[PDB]
C-alpha cells in the first residue's frame, strides 16, 4: 500500500551537511542498490544513466551506486552488474556522474567483490575460481554446486590479498576518479568479500590477515590507508552490517560478537580521523534489515549506537526507515545529532523523486520486489513515467543498451 | 495585493544552466538591490548576512549583491551602502558568501561607482569631489547643490580613468575574490559612472575615453579586458539598462540611440567570447522598468531583443516579470531559448523564499516600498519571521551591527 507520510521539509533532513569536501543539501540518501541493468560486459547502460539521473533532481543529494565490481575476480553474479576496472567502464560511468553533477548532486560508487558467494559456473567461464579469506561456503548446497563443476572456493594467498590492495582496488579507485565519482565506498557488509575477511565464521587464515580480530580487520584498514593516499580520505566511505545474517554470516552467533569486530574497526577509523585522515562517512545497516530482507524486532540482537559513540564524523544509516511512518519518529531521532544521513533503498526504486516526496509529505508509491533483479526496463525506469505512457510489453523487451 | 501565480516547477525555470564555471539549478535570480543596511564604514552587517542567507535556500540560486562601492571615490549616498575595498570589507563579505555557498548557491557582487550623482556634501567629508566622465549634473538643482558647498562635479583626468582600471576596480576585484564572490558584475546601468561614460549626454570627453561610440565604450571594455586577466572572464558579468531614463539619462532622446550604444558594446563582448574570453553573463533591464520605477507601455521606446540576437551566452533579464501573472507568459517566452535567466528584485524583498514560491505557485507577499531604503531591520529581515513574533518597535530600533 501507498505510505502516508508527514513532510520532512522543516526537519534536520533539509539542513546542509559537509561530507568530505562536498556539501549535501538533503540528508536523505539513495544507498547502493543492485538492479542488474548493466551491460553484459559490465559497462553501465543507457538505462542506468536515466535511472541515476532521475534520482538526482533535488540539488545536493548523495546517490550511492549499486555494488560495482573492482575486477573480473570480484564478479560472480548471473545478473548483469556494473564494473569499474576498464577505461570503457569509467567513460560510461562518467556520463552518469556528469548527469548527476549537472543537477548539483553527488555520487559515491560502491566497490564490491563477491568472494565465497560467487557463482562457480560463472567464474569457471572466466577461468577463475570463487575466492575468499578462507575456503568456505555459505551452505552445503553451494559447496556441492562448486565441487560438481570442479571449481571449488579457494583461499586467497597472502600475495593475492596484497594484490587486492595494490592492484584490484587501486585500479578501481583510479578508474572511479576517471569516472568522476565523488567518493568510493568499500562494501564491507552483507557477507561479501570484505565482510568475509572481517568476521571469524568466514576467516580462519593463519597469515597476517587472519587469526585475531586485528588480523581479520587488517585487509580492510590496509585498503582504507592505501586508497586514502591515492584519492584522499575525504573521498572514501565504507559500509558495514554488524547485525546481518545475510549469506550465512553468523553475526551474534559467531565466535567473536559483531560489537567486538565492528567497534574495533570503527575505533581504528576514528583514530585515523584524529590524525587528519578521517574518511568521509561510515555507512551502517540498521538491525531492522539484513541484506535485502527485513528482520523481526524479535530477531534483532543489537543496535548501531556504538558507531555513534565511537566515530565522530558522518554516519549514514539505512533500513526500513518508514516503519514508523507517517511521523518518522526514529528517523528524526537518528538525525538529531546533525551528523547523520538517512538512506532509503526500496522506496527510492519506486519513487525516483523520493527526496521531494519526503520533503513535502507526498504519498510513497509502493515498490515492486518482482522487478528488483530482472534484466529489463519494466519496473526500472518506468516509475518515472505516467502509466498511460508506459507500454509494458515494449519496456519488458527493453534490455540495457550502450549509452548514446 | 498578494499575487496569485501558477507553479513554475515544470518550466525551463528549473532546468540547470552553466553560468561561467558554476551550474545554477534555478533560472530565477535575485538582482542587485540597494537597501542601505550596511555599516557606517561600508562593512557588510549582521542584517545583510541573514538577508542574503535567507534568499539562498533553493540550492543553486544565483544572488547578486546590492551595488557595492569599489573605492571611497566610488561612494556618495547618504544611506549606508556596502563596499569592497578593504580587508575588513572582504572578511565580512566572506561570512556572507560562505553562508550562501553552504546552501549550494552562488553570489555575484555588483561593483558600483556613483559618479555625477554622488552627494556633494557627503563627498566633501571625504575631501573628495563628485567625479564623472564629464562635468555634468543630473539636474539644475544638483548643480546648484554642488556649487553651494563649493564641491562641483569634475571630469576625471585621463590618468584618473586609467586609475579606475588599474587601481580602483583592480583592488575591488582582488577583494571580491578574497571575499569568496563567484562573480563580479560591472554596474553599467541606471545613469551611474559606467553608464555616464557610455552615453553621449553624460560624456563629452576629448581624450581616448570620449568623442565617439567606440571611445565612450573604451573604459568599460578596458575594465572587462583587464579584470578578465585577473579573475577570469568566467567570473565577470555586466549590467546595462539601454532604455532607462533614470537619473536623467536621455536614452532614446540622446544624440546616439541606445540601440547603437549598447549593440556596439554587446557585439564587442561577443567577439571576446568568440576568442575564448566570454564573460559569464550580460544582465539587462527590461523596458518595463527604469531604475527603481515602472515605465508605461506608452513610454517604452525599444526592447532588448538585440542582446539576444548579438550575444550568444547567458543573459539575465529583469523588470516587472509578474506583470502578466498568474501565467507568466512573458517570462516563459523569455526563458524558452534555454540561456536566459529571469530576475525578481522587488518581490524578493518581501519573499525571501521567492524561488520556492515561484516553483510551487504560492501567493506572493506584497513588498513595502516605504522600507526599501530605511536604515533598520523593520521591512528588511522581518519578512522571514512569522508576524506574531515580529516586535515592530524593537526591529525599527535594530540598526545594522558588526557580524558576530
Ligand atoms: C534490490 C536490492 C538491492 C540491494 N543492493 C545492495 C547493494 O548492491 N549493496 C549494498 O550495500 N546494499 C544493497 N541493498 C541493501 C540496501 O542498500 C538497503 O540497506 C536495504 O534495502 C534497507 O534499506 P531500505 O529499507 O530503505 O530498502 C540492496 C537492497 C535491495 C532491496
Ligand atoms: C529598492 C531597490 C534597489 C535597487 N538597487 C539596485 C542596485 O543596487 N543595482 C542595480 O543594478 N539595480 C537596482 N535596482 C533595480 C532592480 O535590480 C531591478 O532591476 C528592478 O527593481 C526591476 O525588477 P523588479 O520588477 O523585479 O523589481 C533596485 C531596485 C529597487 C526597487
Ligand atoms: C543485493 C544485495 C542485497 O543486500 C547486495 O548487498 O549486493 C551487494
Ligand atoms: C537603487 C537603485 C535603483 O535602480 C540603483 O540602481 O542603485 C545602484
Ligand atoms: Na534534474
Ligand atoms: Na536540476
Ligand atoms: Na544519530
Ligand atoms: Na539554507
Ligand atoms: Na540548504
Ligand atoms: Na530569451
Amino acid at each position: 500500500s501507498s505510505v502516508k507520510i508527514s513532510p520532512l521539509k522543516d526537519s534536520e533532513a533539509f539542513q546542509s551537511i559537509k561530507v568530505g569536501n562536498n556539501t549535501l543539501q538533503t540528508k536523505i540518501v539513495y544507498p547502493p542498490t543492485t538492479r542488474f541493468r548493466a551491460l553484459e560486459d559490465h559497462t553501465p547502460s543507457d538505462l542506468q544513466l536515466q535511472y541515476y539521473g532521475d534520482r538526482s533532481t533535488f540539488p545536493g543529494t548523495l546517490l550511492i551506486t549499486e555494488a560495482t565490481f573492482v575486477s573480473p575476480q570480484a564478479s560472480g553474479w548471473e545478473g548483469a552488474a556494473p564494473g569499474i576496472w576498464t577505461d570503457k567502464h569509467a567513460k560510461a560511468w562518467k556520463v552518469i556522474t556528469d548527469k548527476v553533477h549537472a543537477n548539483g548532486s553527488f555520487v559515491s560508487t560502491q566497490l564490491c567483490f563477491l568472494g565465497r558467494v560467487a557463482d562457480p559456473a560463472v567464474m569457471k567461464t572466466r577461468g577463475l575460481n570463487p575466492v575468499s579469506a578462507s575456503a568456505t561456503y555459505e551452505s552445503d548446497a553451494a559447496k556441492e554446486a562448486a565441487e560438481a563443476v570442479g571449481n571449488p572456493v579457494r583461499a586467497l594467498t597472502t600475495q593475492e590479498v596484497k594484490d587486492l590492495v595494490y592492484e584490484a582496488y587501486t585500479n578501481a579507485a583510479q578508474k572511479a576518479m576517471d569516472a568522476g565519482f565523488d567518493y568510493i565506498e568499500l562494501h564491507a557488509a552483507h557477507g561479501y568479500l570484505l565482510d568475509q575477511f572481517l568476521q571469524p565464521c568466514t576467516n580462519q587464515r593463519t597469515d597476517e590477515y587472519g587469526g585475531s580480530i586485528e588480523n581479520r580487520a587488517r585487509l580492510i584498514l590496509e585498503l582504507i590507508d592505501h586508497l586514502s593516499t591515492i584519492v584522499g580520505a575525504d573521498k572514501i566511505g565504507i559500509r558495514i552490517s554488524p547485525w546481518a545474517t545475510f549469506q550465512n554470516m553468523k553475526a551474534h552467533k559467531d565466535t567473536v560478537h559483531p560489537l567486538t569486530t565492528f567497534s574495533y574497526l570503527v575505533h581504528e577509523l576514528q583514530q585515523r580521523a584524529d590524525k587528519g585522515q578521517g574518511i568521509a562517512y561510515i555507512s551502517v545497516v540498521e538491525p531492522r534489515v539484513s541484506g535485502n530482507v527485513d528482520v523481526s524486532e524479535e530477531d534483532q540482537a543489537g543496535d548501531n549506537e556504538f558507531v555513534s559513540k565511537i566515530w565522530k564524523g558522518v554516519i549514514l544509516k539505512a533500513g526500513n526507515y518508514s516503519y514508523d511512518a507517517p511521523e518518522f519518529k526514529t528517523l528524526k531521532e537518528d538525525i538529531a545529532d546533525k551528523r547523520t544521513l538517512v538512506g532509503f533503498s526500496r522506496y527510492f526504486t519506486s519513487n525516483p523523486n523520493l527526496v521531494w516526496k519526503l520533503r513535502d509529505g507526498i504519498d510513497l508509491v509502493p515498490y515492486d520486489r518482482n522487478t528488483f533483479y530482472s534484466d529489463n526496463n519494466y519496473g526500472y525506469n518506468t516509475f518515472s513515467m505516467d502509466s498511460e505512457e508506459v507500454d509494458k510489453e515494449l519496456e519488458i523487451k527493453r534490455v540495457p543498451s550502450a549509452i548514446e
